């Protein structure tokens, strides 16, 4: 049967047939043109409070892998930056390429990074994630670019569990993972209003994209590329190039927290 994905017959250019909002006015990702983004001195520093984070499980969902968190309390939250109120971390995942020259969803002056990390948070004033994705300020996604260079020590625990979730539908216990080990040194950022980048493509996201990439080693991103989109017992299709390309910016402003 048919299902959305990243192949020739079901990739991003097809998604609008199943999810018409794919051609909407607030779609993500976008290219970040650094000479059009404006420094906004009213933006606050981003406040990342992850000290009490409780990771639970890691899941291969047939499109990427999600590291899931306990979001029943304000244990891992994002405040400040462009945001009003408190946004709770629910999961993170990545998008990556088949080659080091592509894989990111956002681009910076058309530059593609090897991968992009998305830490997904929902606005606590809406009570749960499902209600938050019915609201224009329901979600905040912290996006972090990955370039290939030196290894990221805080990523290695993720890399080493991937063999146990090779195929679609597999999950593994994944407790005591500290997402602070995935941050770069600087929290300077760009921000703009956008959407989820996979179906259902809902236009609920305040994007916060960090200026500084993290470095990961070639071996680390190689292990991402050994995952499978297919389920166990089906023919192997490598999980690579699970990124949506840049979408039209339309009426939107990208702001910078730094100059
Ligand atoms: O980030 C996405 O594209 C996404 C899609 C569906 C559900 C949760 C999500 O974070
Ligand atoms: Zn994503």
């Amino acid at each position: 049967s048919h299902h959305w994905g990243y192949g020739k017959h079901n990739g991003p250019e097809h998604w609008h047939k199943d999810f018409p909002i794919a051609k909407g006015e607030r779609q993500s990702p976008v290219d970040i043109d650094t000479h059009t983004a404006k420094y906004d001195p009213s933006l606050k520093p981003l406040s990342v409070s992850y000290d009490q984070a409780t990771s639970l499980r890691i899941l291969n969902n047939g499109h990427a892998f999600n590291v899931e968190f306990d979001d029943s309390q304000d244990k891992a939250v994002l405040k400040g930056g462009p945001l009003d109120g408190t946004y709770r971390l629910i999961q993170f995942h990545f998008h990556w390429g088949s080659l080091d020259g592509q894989g990111s969803e956002h681009t910076v002056d058309k530059k593609k990074y090897a991968a992009e990390l998305h830490l997904v948070h929902w606005n606590t004033k809406y009570g749960d994630f499902g209600k938050a994705v019915q609201q224009p300020d329901g979600l905040a996604v912290l996006g972090i670019f990955l370039k290939v260079g030196s290894a990221k020590p805080g990523l290695q625990k993720v890399v080493d569990v991937l063999d146990s979730i090779k195929t679609k539908g597999k999950s593994a216990d994944f407790t005591n993972f500290d997402p602070r080990g995935l941050l770069p040194e600087s929290l300077d950022y760009w921000t703009y209003p956008g959407s989820l980048t996979t179906p259902p493509l809902l236009e609920c996201v305040t994007w916060i994209v960090l200026k500084e990439p993290i470095s990961v080693s070639s071996e680390q991103v190689l292990k991402f590329r050994k995952l499978n989109f297919n389920g166990e017992g089906e023919p192997e299709e490598l999980m690579v190039d699970n990124w949506r390309p840049a979408q039209p910016l339309k009426n939107r402003q990208i702001k910078a927290s730094f100059k």
